[PDB]
């Protein structure tokens, strides 16, 4: 599958592609504003994600630090990145269906569009303005809005027995973005497309 990843945000970001063991094609790349990267998934990728990175360093060798969502001081990530991050996640060609969901279960960083590029389903968007309204005990230094699991390490944050409620803190990301997961057993917001379509991701689609 495809996935054309655009950044219309005003500022540089640094994509990153990963499944957790394995970076997905090249892993990460810069993005100006503007820019286009087209990467090509293979199809029966599972727990696959999608997010970007803010202010980056990176030396010639492809080492160095983002202040959000650094996946171990890799610019061609293989695993995935410290929160905050907004995550473009997907499953691909599983029964065929592909799955699609745009998750703040660990914090939010840039606002996304994750979209099909062909036809059979819906997009889902998170463009709020979530780093702005962020509650002071979640604003992250660094930047961006980190979930409540990542802050306080609580079983109920963090769901650890498997069961848990709605908080304040999940409260707030969904009034801002109801279309995404704002913690671990929120009602889904998964979307069902045909096995096999492509997609774009837009970093601050609204921009």
């Amino acid at each position: 599958a495809t996935f054309e990843i655009v950044n219309r945000c005003s500022y540089t970001v640094w994509a990153a592609a990963s499944k957790g063991d394995a970076a997905l094609d090249a892993g990460g790349r810069q993005l100006n504003s503007g820019e286009s990267w087209t990467i090509n998934v293979e199809p029966g990728t599972k727990g696959g994600k999608i997010w970007a990175r803010t202010d980056c360093y990176f030396d010639d060798s492809g080492s160095g630090i983002c202040k959000t969502g650094d996946c171990g001081g890799l610019l061609r990530c293989k695993r995935f990145g410290r929160p905050p991050t907004t995550l473009a996640e997907f499953s691909l060609n599983q029964y065929g269906k592909d799955y699609i969901d745009i998750s703040n279960i660990k914090g939010f960083n840039v606002p996304m569009d994750f979209s099909p590029t062909t036809r059979g389903c819906r997009g889902v968007r998170c463009a709020a303005d979530i780093v702005g309204q962020c509650p002071a005990k979640l604003k992250a230094p660094g930047g961006g809005c980190n979930d409540a699991c990542t802050v306080f390490q609580t079983s109920e944050y963090c769901c650890t027995t498997g069961k848990c409620g709605p908080t304040e803190y999940s409260r707030f990301f969904k009034r801002l973005c109801p279309d995404a997961f704002s913690y671990v057993l929120d009602k889904p917001t998964t979307v069902t497309c045909p096995g096999s379509s492509n997609y774009r991701v837009t970093f601050c689609p609204t921009a």
